[PDB]
């Protein structure tokens, strides 16, 4: 399943619904069979218990039932692993299953997708711990399209940094004149995280389940780092990679147009 994408082609294909909407639901899914889990109270660690993480990719935490949590690595483009965690919001129980999954994988950024004009609660005010990981907001950034915080993680003698993203105008229109605010996100967050140097760090990206803001994020990201070194973006393939690390990604056929209108809007400023 690929399509590769011409400049011209791709800011035609991105004004056709119809052509994507007959691609779109092509691709399969790939939901995981709830029977594939086992495990007695699980249904408590899940926001919906038919969104569960695909056993290959999933992030086990060092109890069958302890080692769980609603998250599945995704590679990158070109096929990398673990460049990004999809993760499913994270619920009242599974709070200190997150802080532990964040300080596990060394994450460095945490990306959170919501909408300001109509996803969870887990970061303090000043001070919180959880199993052992004190989180420490130390510092606020206002901006249009995102609130950044500075997070101090200390667990121990040791101390790390994090960055927060909290993305706010994620649109229920996802139309051209939304996209600008994406993109941004996306530039602001790969520039981000080539700061932090080699380093196997995964970018964690959630919302509520974790597919379908989360895979155009993570779709989009993949695509500008092909539209910079191809000159062509494929993201019906790239969907296809996104779905065999995690069931779901990208959810509605909305989304699917919207990762191509912020590439079709991202070709144009390259062009420029």
């Amino acid at each position: 399943m690929s399509r590769v994408l011409q400049a011209e082609e791709l800011h035609e294909k991105a004004l056709d619904p119809f052509l994507l909407q007959a691609e779109f639901f092509e691709i399969p899914m790939n939901f995981v069979d709830p029977k594939e889990y086992d495990i007695p109270g699980l249904v408590r660690k899940n926001r919906y218990k038919t969104i569960l993480p695909n056993p290959h990719s999933r992030v086990c935490l060092t109890d069958p039932l302890s080692s769980y949590i609603n998250a599945n690595y995704i590679r990158g483009y070109g096929g990398e692993e673990k460049v990004y965690i999809a993760t499913q919001g994270p619920i009242v129980s599974t709070v200190a299953d997150f802080w532990r999954m964040v300080w596990q994988e060394h994450t460095p950024i945490i990306v959170m997708i919501t909408n300001i004009e109509e996803c969870t609660e887990y970061w303090p005010e000043e001070q919180v711990a959880y199993d052992g990981v004190e989180i420490t907001v130390q510092k606020v950034i206002h901006t249009e399209d995102y609130r950044l915080r500075l997070i101090s993680l200390k667990s121990g003698t040791e101390e790390r940094g994090l960055k927060h993203y909290w993305f706010t105008s994620w649109p229920d229109q996802k139309t051209p004149d939304r996209a600008p605010p994406l993109l941004h996100l996306v530039r602001e967050v790969e520039e981000a995280a080539q700061q932090e140097g080699p380093h196997c760090a995964p970018i964690i990206v959630h919302c509520s389940a974790g597919i379908g803001r989360t895979g155009c994020f993570i779709a989009t990201s993949i695509c500008c780092q092909q539209l910079r070194q191809e000159g062509v973006v494929d993201i019906l393939k790239t969907t296809c990679q996104l779905r065999q690390d995690r069931g779901g990604m990208i959810q509605t056929c909305e989304q699917y147009q919207f990762v191509h209108h912020v590439m079709s809007l991202y070709e144009k400023q390259l062009s420029h």
